[PDB]
């Protein structure tokens, strides 16, 4: 065998929290007038599912502020993290106002 990680500090976190978030929770129910829709959910909510996910670590602690989850999340999006729900994947651009994201394959 041979050891030779880099930046395990850093990989090790990022892992934890891209594992916590990946799970997290299974579906949530948002305002949808058609049908095109259904099983996305929208940035905004994201923000906050991750936000306070991120505080409750030790790393982040409470000191990080809305304004760093969507800063964080671009990287998300970046990493093939979250696809949109077209199919938009390789960006580090996303607003928490409103847009449907998904899960990639």
């Amino acid at each position: 065998g041979s050891s030779g990680s880099s930046g395990y500090r850093a990989t090790k976190l990022w892992n934890e929290v891209t594992t916590s978030f990946r799970a997290g929770m299974p579906l949530r129910k948002h305002r949808q007038h058609f049908k095109k829709y259904g099983n996305c959910f929208t940035a905004g909510e994201a923000v906050d599912w991750l936000y306070d996910l991120l505080r409750n670590n030790s790393n982040f602690g409470p000191e990080v502020t809305r304004q760093q989850t969507i800063q964080l999340l671009r990287k998300f999006l970046k990493n093939h993290v979250i696809e949109d729900i077209k199919g938009r994947w390789g960006s580090e651009n996303v607003d928490d106002n409103n847009q449907l994201f998904r899960f990639p394959a």
